[PDB]
């Protein structure tokens, strides 16, 4: 296992799990993902342009609203655009990511 790894009883190497709901088109979600982009952190969309289900889907875990878009953290819901945009203005965002 030639390299320079790091030790802290890690175990199995695991990250953030960051997820975007969005439609590729829509003003509100493209500003988020530019600025989860500009982060340059790994991210899973989910773009669900047309789809009914997948907004029902996104519905049940973002405390009923079918706005776009909605940001979860580590399974947490942060919300939207706005949210988002409002925790990094706070310096907040960065912990979240988580750094």
């Amino acid at each position: 296992m030639r390299g320079s790894h790091h030790h802290h009883h890690h175990g199995s190497a695991v990250s953030a799990k960051i997820e975007i709901y969005t439609w590729s088109t829509c003003p509100f979600c493209m500003r988020a993902l530019a600025l989860l982009k500009r982060k340059g952190v790994e991210f899973q969309e989910y773009c669900i342009d047309g789809d009914n289900e997948a907004r029902e889907a996104m519905a049940a875990r973002a405390n009923g609203k079918r706005s776009l878009p909605q940001i979860f953290i580590d399974d947490q819901h942060i919300g939207g655009c706005d949210d988002i945009y409002a925790l990094d203005g706070a310096g907040k965002l960065d912990p979240l990511l988580h750094s």
